[PDB]
């Protein structure tokens, strides 16, 4: 009876997009979290910050929601059969298929966002067409029961979204409140439309190679996909 | 490399673990910085949601630290009263070029006797306690004095994590992470401050916390009590 939460645990995983949403979900009543890798033990993200896998694929209960997390690690599970078809597996019947940042890269090349509207991190948006999505620009995108959410610190933002699709309203807010999430950012530089041209250039100049090579990759998934 | 600025946040059970790995993201991603995460012993440690950290050092096998961080969580009302922790955070503040909390991580360096005379903050349910500390409360999401940075409550620590940045490195270095972290954010709902939020949902909130308040507050006057003599 309690909602089963899984986040997808994987090597390079860029850890606030799991730990955010984590401590937001975990938060809240008759929830049970799994965090989901081929063998439980630990995984370690992009930052070298250690994190522990509690189950195998094979040991994950039915999932409520499923959640993929972005990162450095994506390009490879884009391409990896097994946690493909296991995304598939736990996407059809879970009641909600989400992702945050770059994890919706990876919900696009097991096929999960064909014709759905869906977000993913802004340097890396012109990736979901080819992947079948309609590519939105906005924070939260919801089409149906698949939610995703835009780059890393926004899986907070979706994960209050969730919580009050799970529950209500008023749940939400109190996790929120507890959370202090009132933000008060010292710059105004989180978006390419709000910051300055010198910082958005160098923020794409140290995307370029990561975005050649997943635009290697997408391409390939899209073409299994359509074969 | 060996000239990295040195980062170490203070990993203990049941720490809330946002308040640790929310500023680990952002200054694990500013240019040659080593980050260590300190116990009594490296291994294990669980977080208040179950969430399994590792700690990476001992107390004594710690390099000498830039930058000292304590997170909060259920965890800290032990930590005050842990003359092994209080003296290690002591030692590095001695000589740290920042001394840093998030959430309720600033009463344990009140208990350390950190916060006499210093303006700081803490999380909105907890903010009385940091005057019989010595602190000056005051209530603003990131709160500085000298080398002294406090946040606010849980996700302040993301504030809090790109504020530090600027003064390591600069605003152009800070605002590059915050565009990397797409950090706009739009929270849907307005409820992230007491006076913000549902006056039924803040007040559910303080019946909530009213026992571990009533706790720490004698926790707090114990600590204090050991300040003074």
């Amino acid at each position: 009876m309690a909602v089963q939460i899984g986040f997808l645990l994987f090597p390079e995983v860029q850890q606030l997009d799991l730990t955010g949403p984590h401590d937001v979900l975990a938060s809240l009543p008759d929830v049970q979290v799994h965090l989901i890798w081929k063998e439980p033990g630990p995984v370690v993200a992009s930052s070298g910050l250690v994190l522990q896998a509690t189950t195998s694929f094979a040991d994950c209960p039915p999932l409520d929601v499923i959640c993929i997390p972005g990162g450095t690690g994506v390009g490879a599970l884009m391409e990896d059969p097994q946690a493909l078809a296991f995304i598939r597996q736990q996407a059809a019947r879970a009641r909600y298929v989400t992702s945050v940042c770059t994890g919706s890269l990876v919900l696009g090349a097991a096929g999960l966002l064909q014709g759905k509207r869906a977000t993913t991190h802004w340097a890396y948006h012109e990736l979901l067409a080819p992947l079948g999505a309609i590519p939105v620009h906005e924070r939260v995108v919801r089409d149906g029961n698949l939610l995703t959410g835009a780059g890393i610190t926004a899986g907070i933002d979706f994960a209050l979204t969730l919580a009050a699709e799970l529950f209500d309203a008023a749940t939400a807010q109190r996790v929120q409140l507890q959370l202090e999430y009132a933000p008060a950012p010292p710059f105004n530089a989180g978006s390419p439309d709000t910051a300055p041209a010198s910082v958005v250039q160098q923020a794409r100049q140290r995307a370029a190679d990561s975005l050649h090579k997943r635009r290697e990759i997408t391409l390939r998934a899209a073409a299994r996909l359509a074969a």
